[PDB]
C-alpha cells in the first residue's frame, strides 16, 4: 500500500523495467520494486488470493484467462485514445468474457527463416517448396526442415486454408466449436504429410534436428521464433527472416503470443498501476529502456513498433503475427495441444490417414472431460443406488415381520373358527329351546280354548 | 407400584384368574387388577420399554424369546423345590440363553381324534392306516383326514423318526443346525406323500375340510387340538382322543406350546409377582379357579394335572406333549414355518420329490436373511465404490493440470535450449579470445628472449 | 420435564431464535436451549424413537411427511383465530392424512431475477424470450441462464400450463394421480427443449455457471431463490426480482418450500411447546429477532409479511409462492426428482422425444410399493453405472496415450538440454586448461626476459 | 463365539481342510465350517467391516496387503520355535509395515517344463535356446513356447539379471524405488525381443496356444506352474519339471506366490484361530489331508516339503520359488501388470524400443494411473455388487413365494370363518323370528282365554 511491486520473468529486461520504475519513483515519489522470483506463474494464484504478492504481473497472455476465471485480475479501464496506441489485434489477447483484463506489451510469432547464401529469394508459397527441394537435393541440401513433432510449428500450414482452434466471435470462445477437421485443415495437413511422403521432409524431424541442420547450412529454410535468433547469430549462417509462405492463396496462420501486464484484483494501487503502465512503460521511452536490457522483439505499441521495424526480422514477426491466430487463453486449449499433437504425429508417421487423424481430434480433445463427466454421473448413480438399498433393507425387515403375523394369524383364525361355531350352536340350541317351550305354551293354551268353547 | 396389574388374553379365564387375584388381595392387602386389552402381544413391547403396562403377562411361550431378546422380561428365580412341582419339560419352554424367563401354566399339543362308533380301537401305528382306509372305503368312509396345508399338523409324522426344527442342547438353540432333511424326516414325509399317492388322503385337504368330514362322520380319525373340542362336542359324533400313532417304532412328535406367565423387567413388584404366581396361581386351588371360568386343558402343575387326567382327552394331550418337541422361542422359527410350509405342499402336490423339497428347506430357511445380508454388503460396497469415484475425480483434475505443465514445459525447454547454447558460444568465444591474446603475448616474449640471448 | 430443547438447522438464524427463547425464559421461567446439530433431519427419527431429542424441530416441510407417517409428530391444535394470522396455503404444506402436523414459519420459491442495466423492464411471458435473446445476442449477451440440470429449476416452466406432481385432494395426495404427462407438462417441456434447440440456452447449464454468468453481467436474467441474493449483493449488479413469466397465460408453477416447526409425538411439554410457537415466535417480535440474525425470506405470518414485503424482492418471492406448487410431503416424491432429472437431459440432448421422456416419468413415479422392485431398479442402475465406469476408463486411457506423447517431446528436449550443458561446460574447461597452460608458459618466458636480460 | 468359520477359494482342497476341522472339533469341541463363496477376496472387505464373515481367510498373499492397510487383519504372534518350522522367506510374503499379518501355507512359482522324448536333457541357460531352436526347427519342432502376452510369465527372464518391481527393505517396500529400467531389466527384455526378431518365438503366443503346443509335442519346452500339470498328465507327453534357465549366470526371477491364512481383525476367537493353524493345519497330517483332496504344490512347512519334494516336480517349484520374487503386497502393483504388459507388446511388435518402453513403465508409478486404477477397482466392485443384488433378488422372490402360500391358508380360513359367521347369523335371526311369531300367536290365544271366558 502506497508503493508498487511488479513481477516479471527472469528472461526479460527487468533492470530495463526497473529504470522505468525509477523514472516513476522520481516523478510521483512512489517507490517501485521489480522482482523475478522462481516459477512465478505457479506462484501467482497462491499469493494474490490472500491479498499478497505483486500489484502487477508480466506474463504470456494465455495464463491470464486461467487467472481471470478465478477472478484474480483487476478489470482494466483505458480510454479509447489509449486503446488506439496499441494494435487492435493485441487487445483480443487480453479479453475474458468481454472484460479487458491486462495490457499488451510484446508480440511473438513464428517466421520463415532462410539462408541468404543458399537461397537469396525465399519462396512465397508452400506449393513451390517441393520443386525447390528437388533442386537443392541435387547439390546435397534440403529446402526446408522445421519441428514437426509439435503442433505449434505445424499449425501455421494446417490452419492456413481454413483451420481454427476454437471459434472466437464477441471477445468470447465457443469451447464446443473446434475447426480442426474442416476442409481447410485437411488440405494443410495433407500437404504436410505429402511433403514427408515425397521425401522432402523427415517425419521424425524435431526442434534440435531442425535447428542443427539450419545452423550447419544443410537446409535452406526453417521455421522458428525470436527466442532462436541469438542462437542462429552465432552459427554465422547469413540468414533472412520473413513472411511465412502462403498456401492455397491464404497466409500461413501461426499462433501468436503476447507478453501482457496484468493488475491484481487484490491490490489497492489499481490506479497507480494504470498510470505506470499507460503513461510510463507503454511509451517509446519506456519500452526502449526495457529493450536496451533485453530486446522485447515486436511490440504492441504502434509508435515504437514502427521504430523497431527497421530490423526487418522484427518487421516479419509482426507481419506474421497480424496474419496469425491469437492463442486462446482458455483452460481447454491444453486439451487442444494434447489432442492436436497426437493427431499430427499419427498423420505424419503413417499410423493414420489425415482424415481419421483429424476426425478423432473432435473426440479426443474431450476425452478428458467426457470421462470426468462419467465419473460425476456415476457419483450420482451411487447416491441413488444407495437409496434403493435402504428401500430393500426395509423391504426385508417388513417381509420378516409380516411372516410372523401370517404364521400366528393362521392359528388365531383356526381357534376363532372353532370358537365361533361352538358359540354358534350354543346360542342356537338356547334359542331352539325357547321355541319348544313356547310351542308347548301355545299348544296348552290352544287346547284350553277348544275345551272352553266346546 | 404397590399393586399388580396382569394381562391375559380374552380367550382365557380372566374372571377365574381375578378370583385368584381377590384371594391374594385379601391375604396381603395388595389389589390385583386383571386385564385383557386388544392385541396385547403386539402392545406389550411398546409399554414395557417405558416402565408401563402390566407387571405380569400371560402368553404363548414362543413370543417370549422375542421379548427376552429385547431384555423386556425379568429373570425369574424359583427354588428347586418349586421347580419340581411342574413337569421338567415345561421349563425348557421358558429358557433363553440359560436364563429362566417365565412361569409355565398350561400345555397344548395335537392328539389323534377318532370316532368311537366307526372305529372303537384306533390304530397305534401310521403303518396300519393304509389298510384301515381300504377297509372303511368299502363302506364309504375314510380312515383319516387332517390339515395337510400347514406344517404344525404334518410335522408330528415327519419329525417322528428323526426330524427336528433347530438343535437344542444346553437351554440354547443352534440356529444353524436344522434337522429337516435328515433321513428320519425324509421317511416321515415320504410316508405322508405316499398316503396321498395311494389315494388314502387328498393333498388339497385343509383345516375346514378335515373338520367338516370328521364332524359329519365321513372319516374315522383326524388330528387336532383342544381348541377344537367344544366344536366337535356339538356335532355329537362319539369321539375319542388319544395317543398319536407311532411311525417306524417311534412316537409321533407334535409341537408343544405352553401358556406362560412372564414378569416385566421394568416392574418394581418383581417379588410380589413371584409370590402371586408361585403360591397362589400355580396351586390346585388357583388353577382350579381359572379352570372353572375357562378350562386350561392339560397343565404344567403335576399335582393338578394328575387330577384333570380323569378326562382322558387331557391325559392324551399331555402324553402327546411329553413325546413332542417344545416349539422354539426364537425369531428364526418363523422362517422355519415359512420354509417348511412350502416344502410340504410342494412335496405333497407332486411339484417336487420329497428329497428336493426337503433339501431346499436348508437354502430357503435363510433366503430371509441371506438376502438381507447381500443388501448390507452392497451397502458397504457402495461406500467403497464412492471413495474410488473421488480418487478418479482427482485423477482427472490431476491429468488435466499436468497436461498444461507439459504443454508449457515443451516451450520453456525450447527457449532454454536456445538460451543455453547462445550463452554457450558467447562464453566460448570470450575464452577463445583470451587465448589468442595470450598466444600473442607468449609469442612476443619468446621473440624477445631469442633476440636477447643471440 | 420443565425445559424446552429446540432443533433448527445451522444456516438459519439460531442466535435470533435463542433471543426469542430468552424472552420466553424470562416471562415464564422455562429454560430454552437452541442447537443446530449436523444432519439433524436424519438424526431426528433415531433420537425421537428413544424419548430423546428435541421438543420442537424446525425443517423444510417435505421431511415432515416421513416423520408423521412414522407417528413421530404431535398433531397441533391451534384455534381458527390463530389459523387466520397465517396465509391459508401455508397450512396445506403441513398436512398428513387430513391432520395438521406442524406450524408454518417461512416460505420459499424461485423467482425471476434480472439485471436492470441490461434489461430495465422484465418480460411477463416466457413466449417473448426468444425474441428478446436475439436482441441481446446481437450485443454479445444472453437473455436467460439458470440451472437446467436440476428439475427443481426447470419445473416452474414445465408445470406452468396446468401440470403438477401429485394431485392434492383434501389433506393428502392420491399417490397414483399424477400431472407429469397431462396436456400441460408436455407443452412446457417442449418449449424448454425448443429454447435449447434454437441456441437460446446451453443444455449443460448448471447452478454454478448460471450464478457466475448473471453475477458478472453476461446474461440479462437468471432464475433463483433468496439464498442466491447475498452473492449478487456483493457482485453489485443492479438487479431486480419479480414474478416468473407466464406460459400460455398461466403463471409459472415453481415448487414451494415452507420451513415448518413440528412437535415430538411423545414430548413431555405438549402445551408449553404450542405456547412458545403460538405466542412468542409467530409474532412480529419473534420473527424479527430471528430475521435480524438471518433473513427468513417471505414469512407465513400475515402481520410480518406485510412488513417485509416492503422489500419488493420478498414480496416477489411470496407472489411466486402463492402462484406455485407446495412440495408433496410423501415418500413417493423422491423418484420424481430422478425420473424428471433424466427426462430433462434425455429430451434436451435428444436421446428421447418429449412424449416418451414424460411417459417414462409417468411410469417410474406411479406407483411404488418398491421392496423387490427397488432391487431390480438397482440391477439396471448398475448396468448404467458399468457403462460410465467404462467411459471414464477409456477417457483416462485416451488422455494417458496423448499425455504419453507430450512426455516424449519433453524428455527429448530435456535430453538435448542436458547434453548441450554437458558439451558446453566441458568445452569451457578445455579452454580454461589451454589458458592456465599458456599463462604458465608465458610466466616463464616473461620471468626470463625480466631476469635473464634487459 | 465358540465356533470357527473359514473361507478358502473353491479350487483349493476344502474337503481336505474340513477333515482338518473335524480332527480339531473332536480334540477340543469347537465346530469348524469351511466354505468357498464365489468372489470371496472381494467379499471379505465388506463382511469383515460389519462383524460378519470368516474367522480365518485363505488366499494369495498379495491381496492381504490391501486388507492389512485397512486394518482388517489381526497381527499374528507365533514363537520363533514355530517360525523356524517354516522356510524363512515365506514370512517375507506375509509382512505389511514390518508386522506379520498371516500364516504362510503354500508356495507357487513358474517352472521350466520339458519333453524328454524331444529333449531328454533340458538346458541350464537362456542363452543356449536360439542355438537349440535351430537344431529343433530342422526337424519341424520349436524349442520354447509360453505366454508372451502376460508379464507374469515374461517377467522371469526380464528380471533375471538383477531386475525387480519395488525394493523390499525390512518389512515393507519403498513405493518409489523401482528396478524396472535398471541395467538388468533392459538386458532381459532385450533378449526376449531378440528371440522374437530371430523367429525363435511368435509375438502373439498366449497361454492357450502354448499349453496346446507343448501338450501335443510340438515344442520341446514351455514355462508354467503346477496348475497346468494335470492337463499334461492326460496328454501323456513324457515330461520333466526343472529349474528355469539362467540369464547372464543369474537365476531366473519368476514371481513367487504364497497361499496365506489370515485372521479377521475383530474376530471373537483370537487364540482359537491361531491354535487351529499353528497346531493342526501347519503340520504333516493337516497339510496331508488338504494335499490329498487337491495338491497344494510346494508347502511352507519344512517337515512336509522334504516329503513332497520326493516328487522332483515339487522340489523344482520350490527351487524356482527361492530363486524368485515374492509378489509385492502393495496396491501400486496393479500399475505394473498394465505398464509392463503394454511395454512388452510395444517392444515386441516394434512400436517402441526396449529403452523407451521400460522408461514409460518406470514413470507410470505414480502420476496419472492413480485415477485409472480407482476406475478399474470400481469396475470389479460392480461385479461383486451385481452378485449381491442377484442374491437379494432371489432372496425376495423366495420369500414372496413362501409368503404367497401362507396367505393361501390365511384366506381360505378367513373365508370359512366368514361363511360360518354368515350361516349362523341367518340361523339366529331365523329363530328370533319364530320366537316373536310364537309370542304373538300365544299372546292372542292366551289373551283369549282370559277375556273370552274363565
Amino acid at each position: 500500500e502506497g508503493k508498487l511491486v511488479i513481477w516479471i520473468n527472469g528472461d526479460k529486461g527487468y533492470n530495463g523495467l526497473a529504470e522505468v520504475g525509477k523514472k516513476f519513483e522520481k516523478d510521483t515519489g512512489i517507490k517501485v520494486t521489480v522482482e523475478h522470483p522462481d516459477k512465478l506463474e505457479e506462484k501467482f494464484p497462491q499469493v494474490a488470493a490472500t491479498g499478497d504478492g505483486p500489484d502487477i504481473i508480466f506474463w504470456a497472455h494465455d495464463r491470464f484467462g486461467g487467472y481471470a476465471q478465478s477472478g484474480l485480475l483487476a478489470e482494466i479501464t483505458p480510454d479509447k485514445a489509449f486503446q488506439d496506441k496499441l494494435y487492435p489485434f493485441t487487445w483480443d489477447a487480453v479479453r475474458y468474457n468481454g472484460k479487458l483484463i491486462a495490457y499488451p506489451i510484446a508480440v511473438e510469432a513464428l517466421s520463415l527463416i532462410y539462408n541468404k547464401d543458399l537461397l537469396p529469394n525465399p519462396p512465397k508459397t508452400w506449393e513451390e517448396i517441393p520443386a525447390l527441394d528437388k533442386e537443392l537435393k541435387a547439390k546435397g541440401k534440403s529446402a526446408l526442415m522445421f519441428n514437426l513433432q509439435e503442433p505449434y510449428f505445424t499449425w501455421p500450414l494446417i490452419a492456413a486454408d481454413g483451420g481454427y482452434a476454437f471459434k472466437y466471435e464477441n471477445g468470447k470462445y465457443d469451447i464446443k466449436d473446434v475447426g480442426v477437421d474442416n476442409a481447410g485443415a485437411k488440405a494443410g495437413l495433407t500437404f504436410l504429410v505429402d511433403l514427408i511422403k515425397n521425401k522432402h521432409m523427415n517425419a521424425d524431424t524435431d526442434y534440435s534436428i531442425a535447428e542443427a541442420a539450419f545452423n550447419k547450412g544443410e537446409t535452406a529454410m526453417t521455421i522458428n521464433g525470436p527466442w532462436a535468433w541469438s542462437n542462429i547469430d552465432t552459427s554465422k549462417v547469413n540468414y533472412g527472416v520473413t513472411v511465412l509462405p502462403t498456401f492455397k492463396g491464404q497466409p500461413s496462420k501461426p499462433f501468436v503470443g503476447v507478453l501482457s501486464a496484468g493488475i491484481n484484483a487484490a491490490s489497492p494501487n489499481k490506479e497507480l498501476a494504470k498510470e505506470f503502465l499507460e503513461n510510463y512503460l507503454l511509451t517509446d521511452e519506456g519500452l526502449e529502456a526495457v529493450n536496451k536490457d533485453k530486446p522485447l522483439g515486436a511490440v504492441a505499441l504502434k509508435s515504437y513498433e514502427e521504430e523497431l521495424a527497421k530490423d526487418p526480422r522484427i518487421a516479419a514477426t509482426m507481419e506474421n503475427a497480424q496474419k496469425g491466430e491469437i492463442m486462446p487463453n482458455i483452460p481447454q486449449m491444453s486439451a487442444f495441444w494434447y489432442a492436436v499433437r497426437t493427431a499430427v504425429i499419427n498423420a505424419a508417421s503413417g499410423r493414420q490417414t489425415v482424415d481419421e487423424a483429424l476426425k478423432d481430434a473432435q473426440t479426443r480433445i474431450t476425452a478428458a472431460r467426457d470421462g470426468l463427466r462419467a465419473v460425476m454421473e456415476a457419483r450420482n448413480v451411487t447416491h441413488l443406488l444407495q437409496q434403493e438399498l435402504t428401500e430393500a433393507q426395509k423391504g426385508f425387515q417388513d417381509v420378516e415381520a409380516q411372516a410372523a403375523t401370517a404364521n400366528h394369524t393362521v392359528m388365531a383364525l383356526m381357534a376363532s373358527l372353532d370358537a365361533e361355531k361352538a358359540q354358534g350352536q350354543k346360542k342356537v340350541e338356547e334359542l331352539e329351546g325357547e321355541i319348544t317351550t313356547l310351542n308347548h305354551k301355545l299348544q296348552d293354551a290352544s287346547a284350553e280354548v277348544e275345551r272352553l268353547r266346546r
